[PDB]
């Protein structure tokens, strides 16, 4: 079987905002035989799907592909790992979804959830979805998630206009695998690029492939020195780096 | 029936020092179908009631309403709380009424207090009262208060040069609800306008409704720095924001 060669990429960082827009190259897309708006399907990490629908630019590599933080996180992959991309031509409209919400971020809200928050979303935008994902909406200056339970073509299909939502229920809890998505990543961080630049190239090997450090003699930099006028965000960067690779992080 | 927009305004700070007179602006009063010198009602918070002689000014909104700090404490209402207004044609001239002192205002008093305080405040002004409330007389460089305890035409009338006051007996005690008069408030503040309304929307939100900042996710200021020469009175600035939004004030 083939599968080297069309069939693997690099995650990186994201230009678009939408959670269900896959963005990759030109060459790529007609070789791997995709035009623009087919839902493709992504495996990456403790066997893990998701549905997305593609999109073209031109400001990336052939072998890198530009997701957003929470169709990443729903992979269980992190930046700079690898995953698997094929056609997915068999989905089709729903005729029901059973949808809830996550009790550590729905705190005195009131009133109903469906009207102000589950209409605005899937209106005209056909959107597609997989049992068993979590995705996010954002107003009222507050930003809720919601996890999908159930749906009528299962275990995947695209939100058509006549696709009923029951949004019954009680929120459920928030298990100890997912991270949550109100903590710091890249993506919150304005301006400060070169800076940034720097800071992920000093760290990477070190932090994400550890045992490289066991079959070479080869000292990597240990010591790190931010500097700048208070109110710059330096804790945030730091943060954020310690959240993007999965390192664990102590505060003095 | 209709309350909202004839019957609903919304109290603020004084200009005149009457603790009868009621002030608002002509719009509203001629529609509430109001002339100047009418008694008017107002009840408020906890189904307390006060009769006032009403005035009209130009300096207010439409929906503002200015009462002095002993008729607003009189109604257990704060600035920026909404009471109900309405006109009352059926007062009538007394023949028997009975006050008494407080005992924590009177301290070395002597002498009878009623032909030194009780003679020129009733003086060729016709004033009404109702039953229960408590006013306040200044004079001999003291402040004295007084609390009304029965009324012939009960519970409530106007004060008639013709009418009898029976001041007879001994002091009453200060219950837990009421608060003093001696007190700190935005009243005893002479100049610095500007800084005060800059201090008052400052704290006007976190202090009055603490609720909306767990429907919202935004910061309010926390840290507030007053500076200026020795003598200028910061700590009074204090004590009366404390005191004029009902907050807790401790002291370091
Ligand atoms: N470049 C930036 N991008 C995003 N937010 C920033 C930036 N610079 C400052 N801020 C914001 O202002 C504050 C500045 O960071 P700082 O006060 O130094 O860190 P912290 O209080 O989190 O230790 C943060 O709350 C952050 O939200
Ligand atoms: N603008 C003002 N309005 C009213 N009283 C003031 C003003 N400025 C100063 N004072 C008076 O002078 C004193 C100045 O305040 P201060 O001496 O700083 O506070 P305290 O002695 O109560 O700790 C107070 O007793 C106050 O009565």
């Amino acid at each position: 079987k083939q599968k080297n060669r069309p069939n693997r990429l690099i995650v990186d960082e994201a230009i678009n905002e939408d959670n269900s827009v896959v963005s990759l190259s030109q060459p790529k897309m007609d070789e791997l035989q995709l035009f623009r708006g087919d839902t493709v399907l992504l495996k990456g990490k403790k066997r893990r799907e998701a549905v997305c629908i593609v999109l073209s630019d031109d400001a990336c590599s052939d072998e890198k592909i530009r997701m957003n933080r929470v169709v990443r996180n729903n992979l269980r992959v992190r930046l700079g790992d690898v995953i698997s991309i094929q056609p997915c031509p068999d989905v089709k409209y729903g005729k029901r979804i059973h949808v809830l919400p996550i009790d550590d971020t729905v705190e005195g809200i009131t009133g109903n959830l469906f009207e102000v928050y589950l209409k605005p979303y899937f209106l005209e935008a056909y959107r597609p979805i997989r049992k068993g994902d979590i995705f996010l909406v954002r107003g009222g200056m507050r930003a809720v998630e919601f996890k999908v339970v159930e749906t009528d073509p299962s275990p995947y299909c695209i939100v058509a206009p006549d696709t009923v939502i029951h949004c019954e229920g009680e929120p459920i809890k928030r298990e100890d695998e997912e991270e949550s998505l109100n903590e710091v990543g890249y993506d919150d961080i304005g301006g400060c690029r070169k800076q940034l630049a720097q800071i992920k190239e000093m760290v990477e090997l070190p932090l994400r492939h550890p045992a490289l450090f066991k079959a070479i003699g080869v000292k990597p930099p240990r010591g790190i020195l931010l500097y700048g006028p208070p109110g710059t965000g330096k804790t945030l960067i730091a943060r954020a780096v310690a959240n993007e690779t999965g390192a664990f992080f102590f505060l003095i």
